[PDB]
């Protein structure tokens, strides 16, 4: 068979837990695909995204095999823990909008990237790195590196899937994970940058000795050291970041701008540890190791002369070269001007101040800050405190700024958080702090004062189309106070304009209206005509959606006074109000089911409906509205054909699913698209034997439903090991011989499970264990090949036959070779002696099928019993020559003391020698000098006697040109230097024809060997024959024969020619090889080419040579170019010829003229164009 295989690696493949995240992952590639999961897993939790999930994968056909091996099941709990982290990541990294991140964002992980991936990649090889290292010396400056390594990476793993306020929390804390990763140390005192500037001060990565293998595995680890001390840089620059724009945006100036502050001084502290302040000391290590991998480079002699060694190195520097391009680019990180405060303050307007937060006895600052739309400003000091009697609001006068910017002013009441109160421009210094006021009046929660504060300011000049929060202006906080008086006010006397208005996320004065449920204000705005259908600039909901998802029931009843209102307006994922109305409960269910026009049955992107998010939520009072509700199609499907009875059949809720089975129009009989799988094919599935059993002994459920590949509930609950479910489906008479389209009885998947105990409960039922499978193969012979030994043993006991026969000629006795079950084979034997030694239809015997899998504890056992040692195969193999190939020199021996035939040849003719030298197994060919005795060196094989050109010949000697043959350079010279007989083969000519570069660079100096040969043929000659471009270019530069022709008049130059090798003609003709040298037959090279009609020859070799060979030669036939190509039928060389300006006036003895050949000889077309071109 085949040496490489996957299939018995695939049993703890598919078990393998990290596989099982594997299919976690692939499951985790379905959030790609479908964009639904959240904003659904928002309406009825996160038990809707991983059920969508779960269904999408199983809703496709079957693998029997995949199912069987057991990782077609996976816990509920693993999936939808890892939508948690993902849905945690991604609000995370929403919620924060802020161009500064943007920008922050798109160069930490324009800068990460490569690197990132080039570390995952190359972790496992550090891995086994760790391992390898055994001096102590040099031992703990890696075990520091990989200790390192392991907190950081599981720090991130660890931090990357929790919520953004657990994310808050676990980064502010004492002595937490940003401040190990600052001074880059861990809570067990491991730290890497020591060691990596010691390993650098002292230089053991230096190639000292040839191969200096600890010397690589130092340096590697160095460069891991380096990798990961610059992505711990980045994820602290994009931590800081985030923490500075959360705090930011929050409100907290003070812890702003602590994290401000660490982000400056840590990317400070971080570049000048790799860039250096003017590498003036060498402080940075990024120059150090370039340096230092530079002079490893320019080292030779300390080289490994590897392949590889040489690329990584070139990828090393380019990527350094290119982070350091980038560390350098950036010369700041973050803007550290401050502008200049106020230069006095008073207070001018007379306002009596019980109003706003002005208060007697408290103390205001303020402070200015650079408006910056790119990068993060600073804000200015707090100034001195101002007290606060018989007077609110102050007028600052500003100085003119020196840079012309904008400025934002910020003010502080005591000790409660900071606002931003307004925006000064550079031209303008008279600033009144009276615009807030009216905000944070609008924004009371008492009415008759928050009035009469709106009032008081108004009318001394309060401006109310200024911005505060986020776009949010006087309307929005009237929308959310819910101020009557305010907001008819402000209605009136006004333009439609304003009452539209969005804030920076798209949110609308109805927005706000409706989100609050303040019904008495939307009244006002639908009667003074505000647009309704208006969408939130991202996530694209109405009021509606709003007033459905908080569940507010006047707000939706003064909301449906408009004419222009759309109940069936969608959003992003296609789901409707009345989908959001499942989280608002009964008493919005009810208000939307009042409804006329509502549509009952709408259907999102993936077609799920109302009815189906109510059944995945296991809330049974909305679905029973919902069936209140008239309009509801209970067999409504989605774009996999999946049924709200299956949802609650693949969550296993028992209650749901008594309660829809008691309907009167269910159909449980539904089935998917492309798997025609039924919802108790789903309940087997899952293993959830409760509604399982529920659901047969209903009556309208069809237990005998069929799908794809033949798969009944029986053959699940046999392969999933369902034991209850067995015993019921046994109680209620389910047929037992049932079979698939490719027919496996379910005593074969029993026997095939991962749970052997069943098969006996079958045996108790009865059933056909002599069945044949559909490849003619009964149970216990189709038990080895997968290769459970221990469901094999009880099988066995029940006095089963071990005599049968297949198509394939395999039993029991065979299948035991492939997997090298030995406790099987511990009492075959022992019941039959007789089976040692057979034939079946493929010729083959357990010792030759247990040799190619290579099991060693299996093997020898069969010498004991006395097995056929010489046995064959249609393909030759032997037990003793399968072995050369693999090269497994521990056993070899065990052989060899059996007194084996010396060798053994198959059909194409071979020994033990040849794989090993084909293979280039080197211990192979030393172990035969301890057989000298035994085998004897000048054994002549009649076999291959063809393949000599001369009379019998050695085998010996053809081991050393069937090594050049595979360019083996370790098998060639150990017979060079051992062995004075290697010239008989000539391996010199031999590689020159194979073209093997390697062979001849080894051989030419040491030996010393004569480059003409002693022999009529040279390597040259028949190099020219497989036009091989490398090997002709090394044999002329040291000097060689080329100008005398080899046999038969075949020059090097006339071989090119025949195979036509474009190539090997442009290098020969630099050499100036004198073409004019005729063959040993009497033609010329340069006429010898038209002979063999090479068309394409003319183009290259006539233009550049010219002077050296006339036009005019001519042959013993005595016809030039153009005859010939009278007589092959090809007029494009023809017409070239005559261009060159050939002669064709020459006459051979024949007495025909080149006009009288397309004559004589009935060649009408090519007449007309010789005779125009003669005059």
């Amino acid at each position: 068979e085949g040496e490489d295989l996957t299939l018995e690696e695939k049993a703890e493949i598919c078990s393998e837990l990290e596989l099982q995240q594997k299919y976690v992952d692939i499951a985790s590639n379905i959030i790609g695909d479908l964009s639904s999961l959240p904003i659904a897993g928002k309406i009825a939790g996160t038990i809707a995204a991983a059920a969508m999930t779960a269904t999408h994968v199983a809703s496709g056909r079957l693998d029997i095999e995949q199912t069987l091996l057991g990782c077609s099941d996976l816990p509920f709990d693993q999936i939808k823990e890892v939508l948690e982290n993902r849905f945690n990541e991604i609000d995370r990294k929403l919620d924060s909008h802020s161009a500064a991140l943007e920008e922050i964002t798109k160069l930490v992980e324009k800068s990460i990237s490569v690197v990132e991936k080039t570390r995952k990649q190359m972790n496992k090889r550090f891995d086994e790195v760790m391992k390898s290292i055994q001096d102590a010396k040099v031992s703990p400056i890696i075990s520091k590196i990989n200790n390192f390594a392991r907190y950081f990476d599981t720090e991130k793993e660890r931090i990357r899937g929790l919520k953004l306020n657990d994310y808050i929390l676990k980064l502010e804390e004492p002595n937490g994970i940003l401040l190990h990763f600052k001074e880059s140390r861990t809570p067990t005192d491991d730290s890497l940058q020591a060691p990596l500037f010691s390993i650098i001060e002292e230089g053991y990565a230096v190639p000292k000795s040839i191969d200096d293998e600890l010397a690589f595995k130092v340096l590697y680890a160095l460069l891991y050291g380096t990798q990961t001390y610059v992505s711990v840089m980045f994820f602290l620059l994009e931590q800081y970041s985030f923490l500075a724009n959360h705090y930011y945006e929050k409100g907290y100036l003070e812890k702003y701008d602590e994290y401000f502050n660490s982000l400056n001084n840590v990317f400070l502290d971080f570049k000048s540890s790799l860039v250096g302040t003017g590498t003036s000391n060498n402080e940075g290590l990024l120059d150090r190791v370039l340096q230092v991998l530079m002079t490893v480079k320019n080292s030779e002699f300390l080289g490994l002369e590897k392949n590889g060694v040489d690329e990584m190195l070139n990828e090393k520097i380019n990527l350094f070269n290119k982070i350091k391009e980038e560390i350098e680019g950036k010369q700041k990180m973050t803007l550290s001007e401050t502008p200049e405060n106020f230069a006095q303050i008073s207070f001018d307007k007379d306002i009596t101040t019980p109003i706003g937060d002005w208060r007697d006895g408290r103390e205001v600052r303020y402070a200015v800050q650079y408006a910056s739309e790119t990068l993060f400003s600073k804000i200015s000091h707090w100034s001195d405190p101002v007290s606060v009697r018989e007077k609110a609001c102050p007028t600052l006068r500003m100085p003119v700024d020196q840079t012309r910017r904008n400025v934002l002013v910020f003010r502080k009441f005591d000790s409660s958080k900071p606002q931003l109160v307004g925006e000064i421009t550079p031209y303008l210094s008279n600033f009144i702090d009276i615009d807030r006021d009216l905000y944070n009046a609008a924004s009371n929660p008492d009415s008759a004062v928050g009035f009469k504060e709106f009032t008081k300011l108004n009318y001394d000049g309060a401006n109310i189309r200024a911005t505060f929060d986020h776009g949010r202006t006087v309307f929005h906080a009237a929308a959310k106070s819910g101020n009557d008086k305010i907001m008819f006010g402000l209605t009136f006397l006004a333009k439609s304009t304003e009452l539209n208005q969005p804030d920076k996320k798209g949110y609308t004065p109805i927005h706000v209206a409706a989100d609050s449920g303040n019904a008495g204000i939307v009244n006002l705005l639908i009667q003074r005509g505000v647009s309704i259908n208006s969408k939130t600039y991202h996530f694209l909901q109405t009021p509606l959606h709003l007033a459905a998802q908080r569940g507010f029931v006047t707000t939706f009843q003064r909301l449906m006074e408009s004419p222009e209102i759309n109940i069936n307006e969608r959003d992003k994922d296609g789901f409707t109000p009345l989908h959001y109305a499942i989280r608002g409960g009964e008493r919005i269910l009810e208000a939307f089911l009042n409804q006329i026009s509502i549509d009952v049955n709408a259907k999102s992107n993936t077609g799920l409906t109302p009815f189906h998010l109510a059944i995945i939520k296991n809330d049974w009072p909305v679905a029973s509205t919902l069936l209140g509700s008239k309009k509801v199609d209970i067999n409504a499907v989605d774009e996999n054909n999946i049924t709200a009875l299956h949802y609650a059949a693949i969550l296993g809720y028992l209650e749901t699913t008594k309660q829809l089975i008691n309907l009167k129009e269910i159909n449980a009989n539904v089935v998917s698209s492309p798997g025609l799988l039924s919802a108790l094919h789903y309940a087997i599935l899952y293993k959830h034997d409760d509604v399982a059993s529920f659901l047969m002994r209903s009556s309208n459920v069809n237990v005998n439903l069929k799908a794809l590949g033949g798969i009944t509930p029986l053959h699940l609950a046999v392969i999933q090991g369902r034991k209850q479910i067995l015993s019921l489906m046994f109680d209620i008479g389910v047929n037992i011989e049932q079979k698939t389209d490719e027919k496996y009885t379910p005593l074969h998947l029993a026997a095939m499970s991962k749970y052997p105990e069943l098969i006996q409960i079958l045996l108790d039922q009865g059933s056909n264990f002599e069945a044949k499978t559909n490849s003619g193969a009964t149970p216990l012979h189709l038990a080895t090949f997968k290769g459970k030994s221990q469901a094999a043993l009880i099988l066995l006991n029940n006095e089963v036959n071990w005599r049968d026969t297949d198509e394939n000629g395999q039993m029991p006795i065979h299948g035991a070779a492939m997997t090298g079950l030995l406790d099987v084979a511990q009492a075959i034997i022992s019941i039959d002696a007789t089976v040692v030694d057979i034939e079946d239809k493929n010729s083959d015997t357990p010792l030759n099928l247990a040799a190619q899998n290579s099991h060693i504890d299996v093997i020898k056992y069969f010498i004991d019993q006395g097995a056929d040692i010489n046995t064959r195969n249609k393909k030759g193999l032997a037990p003793l020559l399968a072995f050369s190939k693999k090269g497994n020199l521990d056993m070899v021996k065990y052989l060899f003391d059996k007194n084996a035939n010396v060798y053994i040849a198959d059909n194409d003719g071979m020994n033990f020698f040849y794989y090993a030298v084909q293979n280039g197994h080197l211990n192979i060919v030393k172990y035969a000098m301890s057989e000298k005795d035994k085998f004897e060196w000048s054994n002549t094989d009649n076999n291959r006697r063809d393949e000599c050109p001369n009379e019998e010949c050695a085998i010996s000697h053809f081991a050393v040109c069937d090594a050049v043959q595979f360019d083996r350079i370790e098998i060639v010279k150990y017979f060079v230097g051992t062995l004075g007989n290697f010239a008989i083969c000539g391996p010199l000519h031999q590689a020159a024809r194979y073209g093997h570069l390697d062979i001849v660079k080894y051989l030419v100096e040491e030996e010393f060997l004569s480059v003409d040969g002693s022999k009529t043929d040279t390597p040259l000659c028949y190099a020219s024959e497989n036009g091989h471009f490398t090997v002709v270019q090394y044999l002329v530069s040291n000097g060689a024969k080329v100008n005398h022709d080899c046999g038969n008049g075949m020059t090097a130059i006339d071989k090119a020619i025949t195979k036509n090798h474009l190539q090997v003609v442009q290098f020969l003709a630099a050499n100036g090889v004198d073409f004019r040298r005729k063959n040993s037959r009497g033609t010329t090279p340069f006429l010898t080419a038209v002979a063999e009609n090479a068309l394409h020859i003319a183009e290259y070799l006539i233009r550049e040579k010219r002077q050296d060979i006339n036009i005019n030669e001519q042959n013993v036939d005595k016809d030039t170019a153009l005859h010939l190509a009278v007589y092959y039928k090809n007029l494009q060389m023809i017409k070239l010829l005559i261009k060159y300006g050939i002669d064709v006036t020459i006459r051979n003895a024949y007495d025909k003229t080149a006009l009288d050949i397309a004559i004589d000889a009935k060649f009408s077309n090519i007449v007309e164009y010789l005779k125009t071109k003669s005059g």
